[PDB]
């Protein structure tokens, strides 16, 4: 469509690849998902220069997409450690990246984009989540609800095996944002310290949070969403008042 | 062309503006952004339910876009305080996003579009810069990278304004994963804290990213995107590292 995007795009592209490939690190999954994403990046680089370049801007929108899934997946599995919680749901995730780039190989673009934009929503949610668990350290109460989000988010990528992938979409949605939201909260509660009034804010929003999950579970859609989106907005509130006392 | 994906889109734009009604304070000028977002949703909505459904989900997921830049915005200011080079950029970010949206409500759509796709990055990078000056505090090492990387962006902004669309482009996408870059890196000197080991690693990252944008301001952008690319990950790392102890 255009030689200025194609480049553009191949830059950024290799860009997630680098920082995949030490994200990496030694494991041999990673670092197998990685080189086959590389490959099918320099296989659009070669279409570019010798045969259609429309159809190898197409490849390349793929392939960025996939770096992009792969780095967070990689990111991710740094951060998880050894939770085998958040192990295993890398492992799904990267299952189900591997079998949308067959998918794209064997010419069915369309599924395989569908199924991109939902594996690359679910790899920033891990590694949200992933980093939140971190965060949290050793408070029960924090670790308890970023459990909670990973099993809701396992109850996502199931759902979307199963068939229904509109219901799984809606889910993955409340999954991403509550996951942002919990890391915020998690970010806060290290940066508050021993500061009594900004650790009170802490659990007050806490159970905000754990209220809109409920909501969403019961079968209010609607609000649970409204509920999720305000819950974030004082989720970042409380972190930027606590990082400034430090 | 969808319901389920039109309903889908709403949802997740509704998201957006209400965080950012939250996050705009009494801003006025970022209230009456959100405020036209909003309206621009409605009709949307109104759309669908009443005429070409396919037209209703090609505004939407425009809306969508200015949604999430508008929050980012938001965001970026709330943080940014009195600082007045951050509060410059949100401004002039600001100014770009209300342009794009009325050349789409004049019918032409796919250069509103293709003015999205620079907003919405110019206004996460400005949302992270402003984090990060946030957890730098008063390391003067920290501070004069963010200035660093804030003077790039004022010249992206400016060159797509004369413009060069495809060089701001290439700047814009440098300035948002060096945004990103210090935003780890001082979430790394922090948790850090009184740690001496941790500090010298935080310390010479903090260096690898300064001759990553020498070397972008040197003319090779080859290997200075390599660079940061290398630099991001080791940042994302070392605040692991620092949030371990």
């Amino acid at each position: 469509s255009s030689d200025e995007e194609f480049k553009f795009l191949a830059t950024e592209a290799k860009m997630l690849i680098t920082a995949a490939e030490r994200l990496a690190g030694t494991d041999p999954e990673l670092q197998e998902m990685v080189a086959l994403i590389k490959k099918e990046l320099e296989q659009a680089e070669r279409t570019f220069r010798n045969g259609d370049k429309s159809e190898a801007q197409r490849q390349l929108e793929f392939v960025l997409t996939a770096a992009r899934a792969v780095m967070n997946v990689a990111a991710a599995a740094n951060a998880a450690g050894t939770d085998p919680e958040l192990i295993e749901m890398v492992l799904r995730i990267l299952k189900q990246l591997k079998e949308a780039i067959r998918t794209f190989q064997n010419g069915d673009q369309e599924e395989a984009e569908t199924q991109l934009r939902f594996v690359l929503r679910a790899a920033i949610a891990v590694a949200v989540v992933a980093a939140a668990l971190v965060l949290a350290g050793t408070d029960p109460e924090l670790q308890e609800m970023v459990k909670q989000i990973l099993e809701e988010l396992k109850q996502a990528i199931e759902t979307f095996a199963r068939g229904d992938k509109e219901k799984a979409l809606t889910q993955l949605l409340f999954v991403a944002w509550a996951a942002h939201a919990v890391a915020m909260i998690a970010a806060a509660a290290n940066l508050a310290g021993t500061d009594p009034r900004l650790q009170q804010q802490v659990k007050e929003i806490l159970e905000k949070l754990k209220e809109a999950i409920e909501t969403f579970q019961k079968g209010d859609e609607e609000q649970a969403f409204r509920q999720l989106a305000e819950v974030l907005a004082e989720a970042a509130l409380v972190a930027l008042r606590a990082a400034l006392t430090n």
